[PDB]
């Protein structure tokens, strides 16, 4: 399941990742916690993301 950015985010630190609203991932790792570990299908990008920033695409 692909999930799509809610609003702009941006990465405070090296290990979150910055993003705009829209934006789609690919999910790595999701039962460490609310934070997952994605990769953007626009930059190739990884990073952890808040999951309460992103939804399942339709
Ligand atoms: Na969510």
């Amino acid at each position: 399941t692909l999930f799509v950015a809610l609003y702009d985010y941006e990465a405070r630190t090296e290990d979150d990742l910055s993003f705009h609203k829209g934006e789609k991932f690919q999910i790595l790792n999701s039962s460490e916690g609310d934070w997952w570990e994605a990769r953007s299908l626009t930059t190739g990008e990884t990073g952890y993301i808040p999951s309460n920033y992103v939804a399942p695409v339709d």
